């Protein structure tokens, strides 16, 4: 289906101003991901990360923002892929060239690139509402701490957070499917291994995880989806059913009575998952967006447009 | 004379790496100032401003820093010239091209551009110690408030602040000579007019100032040096002797017994002023600098070099 459109946004927002905008972003992503498969996961996560930190307003792309491109102090689980930040900037440049001006916002680029990353990885092609404006407000560590969901959080905590932000249980289970591709550093799940193992981890999976992260503090990464690491599909839900979810936030989806039925549904039908994904990710991608007068269209995603006004 | 060199810095720091660096900066400034005379004042003040806020480390050039290029909330007296930020970036780009790589730091560019701005405005040609590194730390409003001297401050307060930062009374009187060029917004001196006029302002000058700023809150600017607004010379000291200094920080230099003799000396001999300027501005330009491992060489002055390390 198609996601509900928030006030101010619309599909084909650039139809008149820059009709080929979406094609340019896709063509760039296709080539970029071909050269670096992990870029797809990076871009997809970047969109998610940004959306939760203050809203889908490209705030985390700013150098002045916590977890932004110049961040070197944050732990592995809070540091985004450098190539993801770079890709967005490159796309922005290419778009300015194509549109004969800075018409497309970095916020929209994030939404489009994420969609294309999914498509390029074998996922569903869904429509993306456009018209978001870029924020001139930097994200503080406080913003990150209060709005960004952590991997150690259970479904109860996540439903509360997402509830405040306008997403329901279905959205939670659905957007969590983003973990069907990508990597995770030991630090993000080592607490499920030490001191004592999480009883929800299947014995076989535990042995595997202990090999990857022999002790707390191990500097190593592993795949989020043990079955198909780089293919966007429903295998992530099958992992959960088999007690092979990496994070507590992953596995608890199968443990919790409220989310369990949805997990089982998606595990049984990839089509059910794909159809719902475009809707739920569409809703996530419209959280607290800046419209028209609320933001600007950056000439460089890393910085706010210079000038007194 | 030549200013004392701080540990880590040296004249001709780029002699081997990029010998023509200094020539490129001058040539750019000469042309840029020709097109926009006010740019000289902008660059000169930018160097001063940056040096006091945390140290001569180009921190204020960062978009993430208070009073930086993206600042739109600060009052007129705390907003630097947009063209000054732009010029520095342009110089940095030209230098990367010339040096065949990002060799020269933005911090050094600030020091050189300031020197060239003085020279182009008819001032003395002095040697500049080089080798400063760019900071990865953003300046907070707190940093600005505690280290940046305000126009309402008297000599007693200024000597205390500068004393902590390694500058003496001579340095104060000398670097204050920077006000021999440039502009100031009514907000920076309106407190000397309303509610009751500052008795140190000569009657004639007061009438003039009241015309420029009829009431508190007037959005208008005036020249810092009523005699030669755009020429770098000792006329600023002559203004002080005639009770025609714009700021309290200006006029009090003549009022205070400690600084008065130096003001009178410079008013009588421009040569005495010019010779001392290169030394004092040299000292100011080396306050709390980052050397070798302490910073980086930005590929873009507005942002910290992206990456985990
Ligand atoms: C709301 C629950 C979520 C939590 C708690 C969460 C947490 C995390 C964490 C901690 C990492 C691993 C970082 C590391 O150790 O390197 C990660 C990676 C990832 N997440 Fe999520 N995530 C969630 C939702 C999402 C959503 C909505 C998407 C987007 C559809 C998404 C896409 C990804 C991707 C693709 C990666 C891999 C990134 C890469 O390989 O660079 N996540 N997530
Ligand atoms: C330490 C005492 C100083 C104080 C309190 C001070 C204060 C200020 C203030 C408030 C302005 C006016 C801003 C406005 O209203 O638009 C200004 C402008 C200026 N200052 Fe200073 N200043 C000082 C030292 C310096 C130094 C060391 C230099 C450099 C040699 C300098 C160079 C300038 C220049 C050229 C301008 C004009 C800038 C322009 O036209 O854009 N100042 N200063
Ligand atoms: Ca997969
Ligand atoms: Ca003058
Ligand atoms: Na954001
Ligand atoms: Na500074």
């Amino acid at each position: 289906a198609e996601p509900p459109v928030a006030p101010g946004l619309s599909f084909d927002f650039y139809w008149q101003t820059c009709p080929r905008a979406e094609s340019i972003v896709r063509e760039f992503v296709q080539e970029a991901v071909r050269k670096d498969i992990g870029l797809a996961a990076g871009l997809l996560r970047l969109h998610f990360h940004d959306c939760f930190v203050q809203g889908c307003d490209a705030s985390v792309l700013l150098d002045g923002s916590a977890t932004g491109p110049g961040e070197q102090q944050a732990p592995p689980n809070l540091t985004l892929r450098p190539s993801a930040f770079k890709a967005v900037n490159d796309i922005r440049d290419r778009l300015e060239r194509e549109c004969r001006g800075a018409v497309v916002s970095c916020s929209d680029i994030l939404a489009l690139a994420a969609r294309d990353s999914v498509v390029v990885s074998g996922g569903p092609d869904y429509r993306v509402p456009l018209g978001r404006r870029d924020s001139r407000s930097f994200a503080s560590t406080q913003d990150v701490l209060s709005d960004l969901p952590g991997p150690s959080s259970n479904v109860q905590s996540l439903l509360a957070l997402l509830g405040r932000l306008g997403l329901d249980a279905t959205d939670l289970v659905t957007i969590s499917g983003g973990h069907t591709i990508g990597l995770a550093h030991c630090s993000s799940f080592e607490d499920r291994l030490f001191p004592r193992p999480d009883p929800t981890i299947s014995p076989t999976f535990l042995s595997r995880l202990k090999r990857t992260c022999p002790a707390k503090g191990t500097d190593r990464r592993t795949v989020l989806d043990v079955r198909t690491p780089n293919v966007f599909d429903n295998k992530y839900y099958i992992d959960l059913v088999n007690r092979e979810g990496l994070f507590v936030s992953d596995q608890d989806l199968f443990t919790n009575a409220i989310t369990r039925p949805i997990v089982e549904r998606f595990a049984q039908s990839q089509q059910d998952f794909f159809e719902q994904f475009g809707v739920s990710i569409g809703k996530m991608g419209q959280m607290r967006v800046r419209t028209s007068d609320q933001g600007e269209v950056r000439r460089n995603c890393s910085v706010r447009n210079p000038g007194p006004g």
